[PDB]
């Protein structure tokens, strides 16, 4: 709420970047946690100080409170501890001085995995209609499995760093210009207050369709609860950005999950891959597979899956 000049942002010479080295551009997306723009960083790598690098600059909004600021700092600080993996949105730098707080991150040009897939839906009948006015080339059967594999390695890494996402979804997986899957919003701080269940997001998405039952009833988040969400993500992949539990309302979702209701297999999906979803959707958290296993299985499947 107060001016940023009245606080003490953490300065870290390893990550700190002069504001005159950033060329801001068009917005990329808004949210309850703040604004993200496309930007150009000059001399990010200072082995190449005359290099420009396309980056994503995340920042607070006009209405941002002192809570929102602390969350953005904590998000930046934890990404440092977690470390670097190819398949996550990495920290590149930050502007903590001479102005508002900027957190510079890797830039994914092709948006999130949901809209990525929806814009590459073939006009057949096994999927719903392509909602994009700029449809791209459809993905092969191995591109989809490989897409799922990369999300697993990212989550496997986060798991090894004792990181729990608590909201793993296709909307939280970004895609670069080289079609690399990068997991996002893994560094967000968990709220101390009780969270609503009919609280749609900025994009109008219910986060309860990705929650594990234990995280839904007892609010218990573990690595296994993220494995549950990975099953839902897998479902989104092979439905090409489909929406989980179609026709099932929110208030009835709590009952049917308890009764053992699961989603049906998507049209174009192998039994093996659906079996993987079911293992993730196990009612017993300790019987769900680990990401280590999920990476082992998917890697084998990718080898067997065809491009043709
Ligand atoms: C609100 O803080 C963030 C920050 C991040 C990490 C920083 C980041 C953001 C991005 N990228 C985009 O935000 C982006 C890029 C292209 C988009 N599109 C527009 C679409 C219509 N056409 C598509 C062809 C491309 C749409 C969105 N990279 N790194 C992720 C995030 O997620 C949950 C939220
Ligand atoms: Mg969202």
């Amino acid at each position: 709420m107060a001016g940023v000049s009245e606080y003490e942002l953490p300065e870290d010479p390893r990550w700190e970047l002069p504001r005159d080295r950033l060329v801001l551009g068009k917005p990329l997306g808004e949210g309850a946690f703040g604004q993200v723009v496309l930007a150009e960083a000059i001399g990010l790598d200072k082995d190449k100080p005359n290099r420009v690098t396309k980056v994503a600059v995340k920042m607070l909004k006009s209405d941002a409170t002192e809570k929102d600021l602390s969350d953005l700092i904590s998000e930046m600080e934890m990404m440092k501890m977690i470390g670097k993996h190819k398949n996550i949105i990495n920290l590149l730098g930050a502007c903590t001085q001479d102005g508002p707080l900027y957190v510079i991150m890797e830039y994914a040009s092709k948006g999130n995995l949901r809209e990525y897939l929806q814009a590459r839906r073939p006009p057949g009948l096994e999927y719903s209609y392509n909602p994009s006015h700029n449809p791209e080339e459809q993905l092969s059967s191995k591109d989809l499995v490989s897409c799922a594999y990369q999300v697993a390695r990212g989550m496997e890494y986060l798991a090894s760093k004792k990181c729990i996402h608590r909201d793993l979804a296709a909307r939280n997986v970004l895609v670069t210009e080289d079609n690399v899957m990068k997991i996002a919003d893994f560094g967000l701080a968990r709220d101390i207050h009780h969270i609503d269940y009919y609280k749609k997001t900025t994009n109008g998405r219910l986060p309860v369709k990705w929650m594990a039952p234990e995280a839904l009833f007892d609010r218990i988040y573990t690595h296994q609860s993220d494995v549950w969400s990975f099953g839902v993500l897998l479902w989104e992949i092979f439905t090409l950005g489909g929406s989980p539990y179609p026709g099932v309302p929110v208030e009835e979702l709590f009952k049917l999950l308890k009764e053992g209701h699961r989603m049906d297999k998507p049209s174009n999906c192998t039994n093996e891959l659906y079996m993987m979803m079911r293992d993730c959707w196990h009612a017993v958290p300790s019987q769900r597979p680990t990401f280590k296993q999920l990476v082992e299985d998917l890697d084998r499947i990718v080898a067997l899956t065809s491009n043709q």
